[PDB]
């Protein structure tokens, strides 16, 4: 699937993320945006052992288990087949996961290289709520 804006903003909203350890919603989306594109099937493939996995691009060598990464922590108890759902609830708990474990929105690149600092309501102006 791939989320409109405002559709995931309104998802991720319903799921708690909004505000979630000091990060506002546009943060949220903004981070999809630039990791995903808003694809739910997003997948990279990296020449590491590792792939990102989702919507939020989450990494199986600590978060998800594929069982073909090296050095595989699994914290988020998941495969990372569930990481590629149609609905973002698994994305999102692992993503809560992620900044339960030591980690500020910083843990994702695309985040601290593209949301980081702008004007993250942009991702959510304009949206029904
Ligand atoms: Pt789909
Ligand atoms: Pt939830």
């Amino acid at each position: 699937k791939v989320f409109g804006r405002c559709e995931l903003a309104a998802a991720m909203k319903r799921h708690g993320l909004d505000n979630y350890r000091g990060y506002s919603l546009g943060n949220w989306v903004c981070a999809a945006k630039f990791e995903s594109n808003f694809n739910t099937q997003a997948t990279n493939r990296n020449t590491d052992g590792s792939t990102d996995y989702g919507i939020l691009q989450i990494n199986s060598r600590w978060w998800c288990n594929d069982g073909r990464t090296p050095g595989s922590r699994n914290l988020c108890n998941i495969p990372c087949s569930a990481l590629l759902s149609s609905d973002i609830t698994a994305s999102v708990n692992c993503a809560k996961k992620i900044v339960s474990d030591g980690n500020g929105m910083n843990a994702w690149v695309a985040w601290r290289n593209r949301c980081k600092g702008t004007d993250v309501q942009a991702w959510i102006r304009g949206c029904r709520a």
